[PDB]
């Protein structure tokens, strides 16, 4: 008679959303599929309970503000947000989004050139929109790329995004300039995704911030001295390691399109300034088939108390009030 429940958890999504079933875990709570009785569509609903860790309030609020402003078919949107009518009763927040049947982290365990071409095209196209907002995503990876039955890709998880040192589970896709940022960070990640779409494994996994580096230097070998010149302690750590050389791209990927290795090569450039930009990557011959034609001082609450963040979250979620 009371609110619906899944796996012993309250999913108090009122009467508008019914027929709840578990579909996995988000960062800060459970994710369920549901039926939107008003718009007659199935949705995904993320339960988020962040109000007792300032970093979880921070990323939740940030992601909401970004997603409520972005509008693009390769970026997940927020259809609705459910929370209590009064701030003091608001312990939970439910974010309602289009139902995507899987993410790319799951999909690469069950690809094709035609598919990789389209996915990569959609990722870059979506990133084109993101960079064009002068936002840095700073967290791209296959699990943040939702996919539906009709081969449509959407980017999600904008918790750690900033306008033009934070723990993350398997921060493998973090760029190397991060070990000492700019939009180059995302192109690096995008490159690491193209690498994994082709090989169904992450060819840069380090059990530690040190092991990571060595997993990179085994492929693009050591860098130019003009790269060491481009943090004192950092460059010295690089000068202390035994030398290693570069590996041709068709050695690790002897089944990959040379067009892909060409574009892949231009994205996995160690130098963050020689690294190709998104709009040049879409223009690459590999994605020729689909080749057709600001916050600024905002989001700036990198350090606010968890109480005022609960205030801003309340304010930002007011555009969906009252619910059905």
């Amino acid at each position: 008679a009371g609110p619906e429940m899944v796996r012993g958890q309250v999913f108090d999504v009122g009467p508008r959303y019914t027929n709840l079933s578990y579909i996995g875990e988000g960062a800060y709570g459970m994710v369920c599929s549901a039926y939107d009785n008003l718009n007659k569509v199935r949705v995904a609903i993320k339960k988020i309970s962040p109000f007792e860790h300032q970093t979880y309030c921070q990323r939740t609020l940030r992601e909401i503000k970004i997603l409520l402003r972005f509008r693009h078919e390769n970026i997940i949107g927020i259809n609705d947000i459910i929370r209590a009518p009064t701030i003091e009763q608001m312990k939970d927040v439910y974010i309602v989004q289009d139902l995507m049947e899987t993410d790319l982290y799951k999909l690469l365990k069950t690809l094709s050139n035609d598919h990789i071409c389209y996915f990569l095209y959609q990722i870059l196209r979506g990133l084109k929109y993101i960079h064009s907002a002068n936002v840095l995503h700073r967290d791209l990876k296959p699990s943040n790329l939702l996919l539906n039955t009709t081969c449509d890709l959407k980017i999600c998880d904008f918790g750690l995004a900033r306008v033009a040192t934070e723990y993350v589970a398997t921060r493998w896709y973090r760029a190397p300039e991060i070990m000492l940022y700019t939009k180059s960070i995302d192109i690096w990640s995008v490159g690491c995704i193209l690498a994994e779409m082709l090989s169904n494994r992450p060819i840069f996994p380090g059990k530690h911030y040190l092991d990571q580096l060595n997993h990179i230097l085994g492929i693009l070998g050591s860098p130019s001295q003009e790269d060491l010149n481009c943090n004192l302690k950092a460059r010295n750590y690089l000068l202390s390691l035994p030398h290693k050389n570069k590996v041709p791209w068709n050695r690790l990927f002897p089944n990959a399109d040379s067009k892909a290795l060409d574009l892949l090569d231009k994205m996995l450039t160690f130098n963050p300034h020689k690294r190709i930009e998104v709009e040049q990557a879409l223009a690459h011959p590999y994605l020729e088939q689909y080749y057709d034609p600001p916050f600024k001082f905002d989001m700036e609450l990198d350090d606010l108390p968890k109480e005022k963040l609960k205030e801003l979250i309340f304010e930002e979620t007011a555009r969906f009030q009252p619910g059905y």
